[PDB]
């Protein structure tokens, strides 16, 4: 069985012997050198369209926490930029340290930022996740990073309901939550093509990351970080430090949406 984590003896350090493709030519995250990275006028517009978004349910899964949406029609969408077709969103989920100075995926100039969420979509010309992971553009997925200042509204709906999902396991009703309270003003993005940065690791995504990071107060981001990795009654793991540093850019390259 999965028995992969973020400790010591189980993190990213390990996936490898268990996941092969950790070791891969498109793996992510990476870092995004800043200096590098070009403007590409081919660049379509980006459509993040979460008007109807339907949220439903709130879920600790062990690894970080997944708010999921139905995703049994077209209710929420990202097209444009480098997609081609139509991507459904499915869940989103973050990765946090347990100090502000990491947690990120993704870096910028090699700076992390405190945490980092993400907006998972699957291509809807495979007809379901499962068979979208298994194909090179299967996935899109919207990272944005949280830098620690003023708080977020949009965010509190979800800090709030966290200590009703504290262990792995657990989950809560999550309906009616809009996840365009988690953008921020400006979609400028960087995009390149890569992989979950998870187990099983599968290299299938293209991933859009934007350039504005979110602001999180403290004391949401401290919230996070209260979760637990075990399951109930177990001894206590704080969730923190659910984050897979950067891997090797190999044959690739980092495309701007701005100039
Ligand atoms: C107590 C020691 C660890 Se048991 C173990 C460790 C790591 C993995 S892996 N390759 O899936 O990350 C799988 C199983
Ligand atoms: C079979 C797939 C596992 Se579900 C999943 C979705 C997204 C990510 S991430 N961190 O790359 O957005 C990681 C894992
Ligand atoms: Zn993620």
């Amino acid at each position: 069985s999965h028995h992969w984590g973020y400790g010591k003896h189980n993190g990213p350090e390990h996936w490898h012997k268990d996941f092969p493709i950790a070791k891969g030519e498109r793996q992510s995250p990476v870092d995004i050198d800043t200096h590098t990275a070009k403007y590409d006028p081919s660049l379509k517009p980006l459509s993040v369209s979460y008007d109807q978004a339907t949220s439903l349910r709130i879920l600790n899964n062990g690894h970080a926490f997944n708010v999921e949406f139905d995703d049994s029609q077209d209710k929420a969408v990202l097209k444009g930029g480098p997609l081609d077709g139509t991507y459904r969103l499915i869940q989103f989920h973050f990765h946090w340290g347990s100090l502000d100075g990491q947690g990120s995926e993704h870096t910028v100039d090699k700076k992390k930022y405190a945490a980092e969420l993400h907006l998972v979509h699957w291509n809807t010309k495979y007809g379901d996740f499962g068979k979208a992971v298994q194909q090179p553009d299967g996935l899109a997925v919207l990272g944005i990073f949280l830098k620690v200042g003023s708080a977020k509204p949009g965010l509190q709906k979800v800090v709030d309901v966290l200590d009703s999902i504290k262990t792995k396991g657990k989950s809560a009703d999550f309906t009616n939550f809009d996840p365009r309270g988690l953008l921020p003003e400006s979609l400028d993005y960087w995009t390149y093509p890569g992989s979950l940065t998870t187990p099983p690791l599968l290299e299938c995504v293209t991933w859009i990351v934007l350039k504005e990071p979110i602001s999180v107060s403290s004391e949401q981001v401290l919230k996070f970080r209260k979760l637990n990795f075990n399951g109930e009654g177990e001894p206590e793991e704080l969730m923190v430090d659910n984050w897979r540093p950067a891997q090797p850019l190999k044959n690739r390259q980092i495309k701007a949406s701005f100039k």
